[PDB]
DNA sequence: TTGATCTGGTATAACAGGTATAAAGGTATATCGTT
DNA sequence: AACGATATACCTTTATACCTGTTATACCAGATCAA
């Protein structure tokens, strides 16, 4: 360790690992593959081999490098993302118990009402080609098994892609995750249906956008989603 | 792939399935390791997550137990996520602004429901938040219980718990606080929720919306 | 040439030989190459191709096994296929009158050695075929129920897999179905199936082809 | 990437190949070698120059871009030889199991029939050029070794390309190929006498065209493949 | 070139590569890939590029390096098996006229006799259990397709193997590999009495081998030869 | 693999086919390369491999002719093989023993078809092989001459072939040659010859061979 | 003498192969607990 | 006090990524031939 300090029972691998954290801390090292591989820093800290892959390994899980297969570590920052893949650990419990489903349609409403306010309230004269073609899109009747589901799921990206903001991606991204991870026993009964009242109710949503009406585009969303 | 992630999330289902409740209840991890055909480094980076996350407690060579309460692990993340501030200098603000999309969901919610049984909760809240006169101490309690009791009007766990995330997120956030600046913040802030509960008796939601974006955007 | 496609074809060849069960039975792929004087990113290409094939599994660092099923590379080489439409907007009727090189290739072939055992087969068949009520769901099952055991007369396994082969990738190539218009499509469809039947006890494959020609020109 | 995802362990290899599919997809390219070079591509995404070659890799195997030699990959469309080129893999079963050998005559014998039931149901005053002058370079004897086979192969070839589609050309192609790879040890024993029958009945079948009875060719086909 | 001669006119490539054969044959290099990339020795000679690549192109056919993919030339010798590629180029010929056939069965002939000659002179107690496993491994019938043959051919590659010649060898596959490229219309008529019949004169020269007595060996050879 | 491989062996197929005579026949290399697909540097590789091969002609900008002569790429064989010499001593031995095996193949064939008409010949050969008197020059054309009517009887040009070769390659390959101990050598050859000729005449192949392997025993 | 065409050489780009590094799994050893 | 089980650490193997080298293709320049 450079310094002649064996900290055998306080477990070393906390020293190598804060040592780890400050030397990048300092500012010392890029945003890449800059850091030496297992073997050199191995044996520039004359330590063991498996200690060095716990570090590293530990601190992908804080979040702080990233490693694949044949490479070294790319140090980086915690996304967004990281903090939902460190989180979701009790959302199962949620799922669980048989309160917490109406909750998350809920939470989903408001955020969906929130952005399309935001969206029909800052409307540019560019955004409206995009929402086009995606209505555009979405318009043909071509494959009506889950086609259609995806060509929805994209729609609705694309409309909360409108704000640009990277943890609001983020969280629509989890979100629809965490729905579409709740759906047992999905039947092709009346989808079929569902999609053309989807078609009419986005036609709306658009015109009332158009129209700078937020009011019928919220109905006909709570409508929808009522729906289901 | 990485057989580790696949047995964490086999022991995470298991101890979340209840199998097991408080004490060293789990068997041997070497035949574990043997019915698994995993390795030995697998089940120490495994048990290394599980103690990062804070469910276990291994101190020397005794077995991990279970962990019930979960406020280590929400410091933790909390310290793990207020670090990126000096990448994007305004995109802080994007995290106040999704603060917005929260807040504007719920004034817009009092005139569906809350008849007279919340409105009642709500007076007697702002009672004692008006009558509130320290600036540092009592006016932010004031102004924290008032978004509590707003959080808790539709009756959501979720939402409380988002709430009271995003406060210590932005607690943590802003290094610097005022006084002088505060009082009038403050200030303004009460006399706009006159104007809120005014409007939610009278049953305008937007009016409530007007005046939660003027107060957002006087900062 | 291209060294991977050779040592590809020679681990292909050697594992449909049955050299290798179930489990990691390869050797170590470093002797492997060093034996026959390969490269390294060779092997890595011919195991990824293995992979996108459906017949090897590699997560982490764990050797390859055999695959027994062939469900996998079935609906992969659909999605690889179902994707030239845009092109030849009648073309893909081409292969619809490949069907047509099908199925007249079975109706002239009852009055060969069908003598009696494979009639009350398709007779019970067509009885709850008939029996069916349903437009959308039971109308189909039937028409297929009938299409199967016609293509079960003269008991060949690559038939039954070439038809339920054409059968998915229509499917999945037709993306809107009616029902009004079905209905009397498979009306006509079982109305000229009667006079096939009949045809085929008669001994008469001309009027079986005419049949099956109309039906097929009926659309 | 252009996005500041590492994405290492869960295989930044995916990443990438998607990334390149969703680019042709859009519709920013041409047919050809409009893509630039391995080197180009590997300093605009900052990755290594490996991972794009197996990309590229995987994606001709996917069947969307074409190399040879020193050239850029021309990007094109899965055709009807791609499909029989990625299968074949269980026709290996078929020749090892004893059965199978009479199902693929079967086959043949009725896509052969089939198709000569359309060149004589569709028989224009155009094609019975092509069948004229296939049966005059095939009548002549001058080489009894493999060219009667080879011109015996063409004449099938041309009588199969009547309809004109371009799956069933492939298709016969490929069953030519899987016949002619199971015929062990040939030998030049009765192959003359062969010869003659097959000129005979090639005659017999065109005469049955030119007079519109598919019967009589029908027979002397089967004749023909029953005799081998 | 280190020296400032330009001969563009003659050819300055017959400089470079004269030069590359004086510095190879003045013992300044290993046996490996101790010679530099290509940009080395471009920058080095102050030349072009594909110059360079010519010249490496034409000393491989000359047959003194040897590359494959990502790495530098082996400079080597060569070998017979050089010989035997570089040549091969008026074998078209022979088997275009009708004669020579009979030419290489001749020569074949008297090669496989010369050998077993030599094989049953020079019969040492530790070379029977060669052609004893040979015999074993090629006396049960489990595979009457083409095993039979790639057995045969294998015991003739070890029988050939007795001696000890590496050119011996390299003439034994040469020879093979011309006379099964001339083999057409392989047809399994008679093979299986054909192995049987290979089998007993196998059985019949091992024991005239034992036996030492080269003339019923050399009948027996005869015999197969001419059963063909 | 390599295009330039596969384009040099279609145009030597296609010039052995005997499709264009003598001049410039063959078209615009431009078109022959837009047609199949190939690049620039590969028709310049591949016209460089014909050029060392010894079959076209290029000087400066005129077309490829063809090349009936085939002395050229003989000596350029002989002096790219006659190299490996200084890695094995004794390896060389090996070849010398390779002709043994081909002479045996000689001697044991004189009884087989040769009866009368090839007699006379050999014997008016062997009159001047014996007439000669020059140790250098004489005895050593009588030898060879006695050698080509010997690898003559069986009437193979391919024979004649492989003997000149392996006797220019023995000239090449050795670098001292005596006068006084090959005056010895070729009298004990013609010696020897004589018992050859006699167990010819008198059917009798084993004392041929045993002639012969004492003959290349004594060197 | 000038212009055009063809051939050869050089340079650049792409693909393939090999080597190195990192991660995961398995095995062995040590420590703790229970009988 | 001894034995068994579990956990942790270390080592080895496999996979992935990156870099380097080789080959092929394209472009430019020079030379030769024809008008």
């Amino acid at each position: 360790n450079l310094r002649s300090r064996p900290l055998a029972r306080k477990k070393l691998s906390e020293m190598v690992e804060e040592e780890l954290e400050q030397m990048i801390r300092r500012r010392e090292f890029g945003e890449g593959e800059q850091l030496p591989s297992e073997r050199e820093l191995m044996a520039f800290f004359n330590v063991g081999r498996p200690s060095v892959r716990e570090a590293l390994a530990a601190l992908k899980r804080k979040g702080l490098v990233q490693i694949n297969n044949g490479e070294r570590a790319r140090v980086s920052r915690p996304s967004a993302d990281t903090i939902i893949g460190e989180l979701s650990g009790m959302a199962k419990d949620f799922l669980s118990h048989p309160g917490g489903i109406a909750h998350f349609e809920q939470l989903r409403l408001f955020f969906e009402s929130s952005l399309v306010r935001y969206a029909a309230e800052h409307a540019t004269d560019e955004q409206i080609d995009l929402l086009a073609k995606a209505l555009e899109i979405n318009s043909q009747s071509l494959d009506n098994n889950a086609a259609f589901i995806r060509s929805d799921v994209d729609f609705h990206r694309v409309l909360a892609e409108i704000p640009g903001n990277p943890i609001f991606m983020a969280i629509h991204v989890a979100l629809l995750d965490w729905l579409i991870a709740a759906r047992p026993t999905v039947t092709d009964q009346a989808l079929h249906e569902h999609n053309n009242v989807s078609y009419q109710q986005h036609i709306a949503i658009v015109d009332a956008i158009r129209r700078h009406d937020p009011d019928e585009a919220d109905r006909a969303l709570q409508s929808h989603l009522n729906s289901v």
